[PDB]
This record gives structure tokens, sequence and C-alpha cells, in this order.
């Protein structure tokens, strides 16, 4: 009971300071039509931190409704640094038809490994849908160790793998060498192919917001062990993959989506804001080397 | 600028049966007042700000204000958020409910740029007319307020008067006060309270003072009075407890020590925080034995 394949950490478009729900649905339809296997509403890339709890819930509902009647799954963002709120989001996602949840390691409060284990156990015990852990220490200030990930995978029936955003291919080897049944998911676009070629089973991508067909193809080639073709795409995408992090994600990806005419306004919620003019121009220049699908 | 400086405590938040123990909270604050503390910080990191509800966060600020009323002790209310709209809401609440100023941690998790940090804190500072202390703790937030950004905020915004630094970076503390000597640099790292004060820092926002308020207030007051020999003496004596209070993530050790000292009833955290390991529980207990812990 897993959610794998090519997946997108959806941006959240704003219009006049509110979630633009029509644009959100339209962007999801564009992901579906370009080979994406699942969408992740309200992850880091979707500005989870600055949505209200009601908006967070609305974006999950829009993703569920938009994916009905399709093969595309909804892996709902449900993380929180307070376990009671992470349980509440997990339950909401279950009750409102998500296929599974993503759940980021608690940020700012730096729980111990024992606390992370208890956090995730509480979340997994609250629902009967798949739970994907999400490790991104550069943002949270903590790491879910390999031992803790493996213990959670083995001890909790619905915890099925981890999204790694840690720049640590050693850890990816460690994870799958000791627990080959888990689903390791790339959370770092530039190294999608290395993670997949070591037996990772999907990506939760920032770049796919802009280039969903390319990330889709990369992932599906790799899962088929067509590594030459997957690597070729990974290699081709390196420049855009890296420029999308020239400032904190999702500042560059929303900039690119705006430059591509895919969102109406380059609008963030504070404390996120527009990139520098110089970075804005760098992103624009890198984009010229890629074919960007429209609607 | 109006300022809040001196010896300050990042209050722990005691829980009882899963709720804030409001009587214990007030009792702990009165104990801080009686041991020379200059201000208290309700609902900082040490107060488990992340896992209190917005209502509990507000109640703890109100208890601090009421308990300090009529004493000279100030309330520098924890008001940070990684969402600017919520940081503004907490700032306004603290202003409207009688806090003397606010602490406001740099946004965690979403990694704003320096421009975003500037706009975040400008919005906060413009929303109130009480002092605002920035708070940099990159190991927990994932971002750093640069020296340049702190100094610009200090110069551009009337209310922003300094920063609590929890960054292990005495070079930055020199940089800050060499280029902007008018700001109030506040130590947010107990083990290096004395180095920060001796370079012209003007107070501490302390974890250790929860347990040893008299020692931390004395350390700070000796230093402000330029008795560096005596401030260093206490800083040195406190190193072992200062370090053991971070053997696991703060506030796990300090709540453990407060419980071991009989100062709180229950060793209760909100998940994802939890009890320390049995080894670290014993280590904290052992280190505490070398210090004289004031009662109530
Ligand atoms: N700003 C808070 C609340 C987010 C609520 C919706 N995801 C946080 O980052 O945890
Ligand atoms: N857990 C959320 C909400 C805290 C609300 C009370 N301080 C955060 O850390 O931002
Ligand atoms: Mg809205
Ligand atoms: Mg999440
Ligand atoms: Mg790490
Ligand atoms: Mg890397
Ligand atoms: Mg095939
Ligand atoms: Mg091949
Ligand atoms: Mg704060």
């Amino acid at each position: 009971n897993i959610i794998i394949g090519a997946m997108t950490a959806l941006i959240t478009p704003f219009k006049n300071g509110k979630v633009d729900e029509q644009s959100y649905a339209r962007l999801i339809k564009r992901q579906i039509e370009n080979g994406i296997d699942a969408v992740v509403p309200v992850g880091t890339t979707g500005e989870s931190a600055t949505l209200t709890h009601e908006e967070h819930r609305t974006c999950i509902e829009i993703a569920v409704e938009t994916c009905k009647g399709t093969k595309v799954k909804v892996l709902a963002g449900a993380g929180s640094n307070a376990t009671h709120q992470a349980v509440g989001l997990a339950k909401f996602a279950k009750e409102h038809g998500a296929d599974g949840i993503l759940s980021v390691a608690p940020y700012y409060n730096k729980p111990t490994q024992q606390g992370l284990y208890e956090h995730y156990k509480a979340i997994a015990q609250s629902v009967d849908i798949p739970v994907l852990l999400y490790n991104v220490p550069g943002r949270t200030g903590c790491e879910i160790s390999t031992d803790t990930i493996i213990k959670l995978f083995r001890d909790c029936e619905n915890i099925y793998g981890v999204k790694e955003a840690s720049g640590n291919i050693d850890k990816c080897v460690d994870l799958l060498a000791h627990e080959p049944r888990m689903m390791l998911i790339s959370g770092e676009d530039a190294i999608n192919y290395p993670i997949l070629s070591n037996g990772g089973k999907g990506v939760i991508s920032v770049t796919s917001n802009l280039l969903p067909d390319m990330i889709s193809a990369l992932t599906h080639f790799a899962l088929d062990e067509n590594y030459k073709e997957a690597k070729k795409i990974n290699d081709e995408l390196y420049n855009i993959n890296k420029i999308l992090f020239c400032e904190s994600n999702p500042i560059p990806i929303k900039t690119a989506m705006y430059l591509a005419g895919l969102i109406e306004s380059l609008e963030f919620r504070l404390p996120l804001c527009s990139p520098s003019k110089e970075n804005f121009a760098k992103i624009e220049e890198v984009m010229k080397k890629y074919k960007i699908k429209g609607f």
C-alpha cells in the first residue's frame, strides 16, 4: 500500500492575497495531463507554513477532487511540528479522500529520535492510509536517522518509505541496503536519477511543476531500468534543477511558473517574497533552454 | 530606543494532565522575580512555543504580565512565527495585553531570504509601539538573520532594539557591536553568556536561569557593572550545567532538571518532545548536584 512514481510538490498560487483555487485546479490538471503519477498539495513547495489550517485543508480537497476519475493519486501534505496538529491533518486527509500523506519531520523544536518515533507512530496509528516520512534537515533542524526510519517502517504498517531531501547518497544506500522493502523517494531534483538508480521508487519534485513531462519520463525510464534514458534527462535538467534553488524554494519555481505564464501573479505570503532582480533574470535565462508545456 | 535588557529567563511551560499548569507557571515566575531576574520571556523556544495552541500561547503571556505586575520585572513576550501574518497577530496581542516588549524568532522551516526577513520584521515592528528583540537561532530555524539585515532593521525600525543570538558565533557578535554599538545584543546561549556580555552585550535570555536564576542574574549584573572577574567566575562554574542542559534538545533537559529539583510536579512534554533517555536523565541529575538550587 504505497504511492510511488513521478510526483509533484504543487506550488500554491495566490491572487490578491488568497489561494487562487481555480488556478490551483488548473495547475493540477496540467500535471495529470503530463504523465505525473501523484500530486502533493501543501508540501514545503506549496508554502505549507503560511497557509491557514482552513486553506491547507481546502488545497487538499481541491487536489482530491481534481484527481477523481484519473490514475493520479493525492499524497497530501500533513506535516506539523506539533504532533497533535500532524495527527489532525492526517485524519483530515484520510476523511477527505487523500490516497496517502506526506509528513515532514518536526521543524524548529528539534525532537530526539525517540520523539520522532513517537510522533510518527501517533500519526500512522491515526489513519489507515499510507504515510511517507519526509526528511529535510536543512529546513527542519533535525534528521530522521536511518535507524529511526527503518524502525518506523518495520513497526508501523502504513509507514511505507521516506522522501529524502538531505544531499546524502550514502544514507540512501544505507536505507535500501538494510531495508530494501521501503520506498525511497527523491526530494532533491538534481539527484533524482542517482536515487532512482539505487532502487528509489519515485520523486516528489519541484521542477515537475514547470516541466512535468520531463520529470515523468525520467522517473518512468528509471523505474523500467532504462538508465541511459533516465540519466540523459537528469543530466539535461541539472541546470534548471539547480537554478530553481538559487533562492529558497519555492521562490524560484513560482518565479519560473510566472515567467512561463502558468500563474497570473508572482505572489508569495510573507516572509517569502520575490527573488532579487538578478536572480529573476538568471531564472529567465536558464528557462530558455527548456520546452515548457502550456495548458 | 526603549529597551528590555539585563538578566532574562526563557520560561519553561509546565504541563499537568496535558494542559498548561497555570498555577505552577505563576509560581515559577514569582521565583524568578525573587532571585534578581530583570525580565521573563513566556513562550520562547524553551517554553515549547511550537506545541502550545494560540490560546495557550496567549494565556501564558497574560499570566506573565499579571505575575510581574507591580514588580520591576518586565515581560518580553515570545511572539515569533514563521508566518508573518501570525507574527504580527502575536505582536499585537502582546502589545494589547500589557507585555513590555516582544521576542520574535526568525522564521523557521520556510527559509526566507534576507529581503524576506527584513519585510517580516518591518511588518511586525510597524504593527506595535513596544520594543522588538530579534532572535537568531539558525540551528533550529534553518536560516540566519545576517549582521547586515539586523543592523538595517535596527536602524530603519524604531522599535527593533537588538537581537538574541543563539548561533555559537562570537565573531558575529563582534561584527554586530563593532558596526552598530547602539543595539542590545542579548545572549541566547548560556555557556557563552560571559563572552557575549564582556564584548558589550547587555543581557541574557537564559535556559539555565529557570533552575539557577540567582546565579544567572548575578553573572549578568556583575558583567553589566564591569566586574568581569566575578562574571567570568560564575560563567565558568556554570559551564557544566549549561552544557548538560543541552545533552538533548532544549527544553528536554531543563524540564528534567526542574522536575528533579522538585520545582515542577510532572515531567510532561507535548509531542514530539518527550522524556530524555535514562542515561541522560542520570547525567542531568549528577551534574545538578554540584549546584545550590533555590527553592520557592
Ligand atoms: N505556521 C505554522 C502553522 C501552519 C498551519 C498550516 N500548515 C507552521 O508552520 O507549523
Ligand atoms: N506549531 C506551529 C504553531 C504554533 C502556535 C503557537 N505558538 C508553529 O510552530 O508555528
Ligand atoms: Mg485563501
Ligand atoms: Mg508535510
Ligand atoms: Mg543533518
Ligand atoms: Mg546536495
Ligand atoms: Mg515501461
Ligand atoms: Mg540503460
Ligand atoms: Mg519568539
